[PDB]
């Protein structure tokens, strides 16, 4: 066995529109739910690929649809609602494309769009929708109710914030985004404190922590991520930029900076200051940080990268995606290479260390040399690679290994860009483990502890399957076995689910 | 599993010996193949002292030839110091006349400590320098010293010239163009019978970076139709050249990074395809072919640009196990890289990967510039664990298509272990044993074999450890590194760095 093939094309279903729910539908259990597993797997994702005649172009564009399997002493709901955004709203009342989307014109001031497809987090008490933009949604993570639009441009200086905020454990919410800091561009870390006694909104009480300075005045790089460790916080500014100067959409902003590599930046989260160290490495897309932590003076910096400066987003139209196997595959041959990599960070650099290695950790290849000019040169230690074939969408026991040392990630298998397997890495041995089932492709998957763990890897992974081939359901939730990815139960369902990017599980 | 040596035993690698008047038999324990019938050569320092006049590099010692005799299953040990212009004077006036690697004497050298390889029916030891030395390959007696500048227009070549099976000798070496590379090709041997060396020529040049500073090269690429030779940052002062030895010459450019060249061989002309990557150190190119318009170019790697001979002072490698480990933290790492080189760049595919190869991760940017920046497949990569003194099938599989490779795995510089690289999965072999330190394995092949490792591999094994015969020749399975015999000698045998099997 080598290369696996997928000549029937089921995947395109992942990009086909569906209807949502009045209610929630029973599902049909097989194998053993655990009886320990109660609360809502809550994801975000497109469902709706056209408006009548009119066509959304790129993954990025279909109106966002909230789903949620609810698990309780066995037995699992599934239920879908479509977000009333102002993006979906004036689409079903004017029977068309009213906003722009990432990837597709709207034709008849600048109407921001608010289809939160991408993510789901919490905020004290509440849970918010987003996208990438300044807009995000309230919603009721019970009834899937869209409750309000939030734009966090009236409570923080920022342009816009990535979906992937980091969430401590008592609540309090970090993210990025970029930032008018001089009449340059830069980087702003917003943070967004627990719900304290006063039982005031968080978001009112919304700060910038720290900036991040920009490496041109004029262009801010696309950030979809960011790491963060008790002590401090790590920014990847990559070559992939955003031209603010130039009937146009998001994507026709994007350009790739040749000359520039990639830039690694870190600041002092508790003292709230940027440390000037210049790390620099060869050029990558970065989307998804897996996990960040401290070894002596040292962070660590696991990434899902892709290798070449060339935006990855190209490749992601869904007219591409639709195509016929051999030409999905045809389509990924020039497209960037992924591949986890593992960056190792030194907090002292000495001057009398110039010209040599400063990475004196025992456990690993990755090297950072002291340069003249001052400038730290990053070599990564690769933890997987296989040809188009991307251990993505990462997840981590993230509660409690989130910024700290650990072993273990959780990821999607693409397939020249196509999820057909769940995949679980040793980032320090290096072993794997792969659930794959013929004609299924699944989405990313998310860790939920036993209760009683003792282990890092103790409990299950969740992932929401599509399996469209004839004489068999459409769609499942797929339970795994933390441990080694082996099958521990599905929830059946007789209709379609479309591709989701992120959400949660909310313990109930 | 951090492997550990707090007896010291290596140190025994760095040890002066004396040589042999006549073979010495060998007590062989296991079973010798009886098909396995020829000398294993190979090349070392031998004498780390001169009296009371120290050698302080790896690579200064005084070369010695060591021989081990295979027939109808039985083994026997030879040595003799190779008689070189460096050893002979030094015997005469009990002294260090030459200046070496990394001695200053207090005149090129022609220490011939790194290898020997064969010119039409003849053997040469070599070091990296002018002079070669023509050698007998049944006595190991000194036969004499060439002159490759007459010859050819080169100041050195490498102890690594590769040899198609014709016998055509290729190799590489710095020249005077502004400085450049010259490639310089031995024929076979002719019904003439005349000298294969008096018919050097160079067929083709590499343009250098810098214009006063060649990098140090110590080893390059060939396959049937190309020449790839890796321009590392590791330069040659010329100026600071002309109490200095050579290690004093060397420094590395902290900008440049590593450029990647190409030549077509057969029409004997430089491409104009700029390749470019981040900086490593490169010793060995274990193995380079052609597949469908790329060149795949196997690599033992060292990340960084400080130059890794640094570390390999013999004061340094003599050190307690626990000095050892802490010199090496802030060394490069070691780390076996596939490069994926595109012959087709076609300027549609600017700011694009060029490399559609469905098997590999490697990656080739267009840039707007016409530079084609390069992102490796990692193949093997431990910490602080070098797969070094890479070794192949090459009869039949250098310069092609290819699975696997043999090495000797460095521990923090310290050899101590023998490894097999499936450089398709990536799945690894391993031989070792404690108190045990190899030399880099030698592939030999069962005479009639269809498969690319059935066959032996041969190492020297140093194991001072008391209660036991100081070395041996150890024999290895090459599908599974399963040990088959060893050929046990009751004196030490130094560290050697290369050498070649000679089927007789
Ligand atoms: C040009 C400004 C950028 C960044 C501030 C922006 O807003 O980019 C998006 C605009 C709309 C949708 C999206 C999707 O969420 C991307 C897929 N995760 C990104
Ligand atoms: C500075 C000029 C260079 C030519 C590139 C040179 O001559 O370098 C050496 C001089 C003497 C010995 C050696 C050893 O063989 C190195 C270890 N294999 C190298
Ligand atoms: C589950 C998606 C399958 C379709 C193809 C996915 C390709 C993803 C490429 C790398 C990740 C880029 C970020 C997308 C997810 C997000 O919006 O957070
Ligand atoms: C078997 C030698 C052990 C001692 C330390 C060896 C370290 C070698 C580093 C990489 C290879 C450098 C070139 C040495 C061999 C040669 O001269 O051809
Ligand atoms: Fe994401
Ligand atoms: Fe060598």
């Amino acid at each position: 066995s080598s290369q696996v093939e997928h000549p029937a094309g089921g995947y395109k279903k992942l990009f086909e529109t569906v209807e949502e729910l009045s209610s929630p539908l029973t599902a049909h259990v097989t194998g053993r739910i655990p009886l320990w597993l109660t609360g809502s797997l809550l994801r975000c994702g497109p469902g709706l690929f056209e408006v009548g005649s009119e066509p959304f172009y790129h993954l990025f564009d279909g109106q966002a649809l909230l789903h949620k399997f609810d698990f309780k002493e066995g037995h699992v709901t599934y239920h879908r609602r479509f977000i009333r955004t102002d993006a979906y709203v004036r689409a079903m009342t004017e029977k068309r494309i009213v906003i722009t989307e990432f990837g597709t014109c709207a034709f008849p001031g600048v109407e921001v769009t608010d289809n939160a497809l991408v993510n789901i987090y919490p905020v004290g008490e509440d849970y918010y929708a987003c996208t990438e933009t300044n807009f995000i949604t309230k919603v009721n993570p019970e009834t899937l109710e869209t409750i309000k639009q939030v734009d966090l441009c009236n409570y923080v200086s920022v342009n816009g914030a990535t979906a992937h905020p980091h969430i401590e454990n008592d609540g309090t919410v970090y993210n990025i985004g970029n930032c008018f800091g001089n009449f340059s561009i830069a980087y702003n870390i917003v943070k967004i404190p627990p719900l304290q006694a006063d039982k005031e909104d968080p978001i009112s009480k919304s700060e910038i922590v720290v900036q991040f300075p920009c490496s041109d005045r004029f262009k801010p790089s696309y950030v979809h991520s960011f790491g963060l460790t008790p002590n401090y916080i790590v920014f990847v500014e990559t070559p992939v930029k955003i031209n603010l100067f130039k009937g146009a959409n998001y994507m026709d902003c994007f350009e790739s900076n040749e000359t520039m590599g990639v830039w690694l930046h870190i600041a002092d989260k508790k003292r709230k200051k940027y440390i000037n160290n210049k790390y620099r490495t060869s050029p990558f897309n970065l989307f998804h940080h897996i996990n960040t932590y401290e070894d002596h003076e040292f962070l660590i910096v696991d990434l899902c990268c892709w290798k070449g400066f060339e935006f990855v987003y190209n490749y992601l139209y869904l007219a591409n995606l639709r195509e016929n196997w051999e030409e999905v595959k045809k389509n990924a041959r020039k497209a960037p290479q992924p591949e986890v990599r593992r960056y190792v960070l030194p907090l002292n650099i000495d001057k009398a260390d110039t010209g040599k290695n400063l990475v004196t950790l025992p456990n690993t290849t990755a090297t950072a040399i002291l340069c003249s000019d001052e400038t730290i040169w990053l070599e990564p230690e690769v933890l997987f690679s296989g040809p188009r074939q991307a251990f993505e969408f990462p997840q981590i026991n993230y509660q409690k290994y989130g910024g700290k040392p650990y072993t273990y990630a959780y990821g999607l298998g693409l397939n020249h860009f196509v999820p057909d397997r769940l995949c679980k890495l040793n980032v320090k041995t290096k072993e794997t483990w792969v659930w794959q089932e013929p004609d299924s492709y699944p989405s990313e998957p998310i860790f939920v502890s036993h209760p009683d763990a003792l282990e890092e890897d103790d409990g299950v992974v969740l992932s929401v399957v599509v399996s469209p081939g004839a004489g068999q359901k459409p769609a499942y939730l797929l339970i795994l076995n933390a441990k080694d990815l082996s099958e521990v139960a599905r929830a059946e369902v007789e209709i379609n689910i479309p591709v989701t990017f992120h959400g949660l599980f909310k313990k109930s």
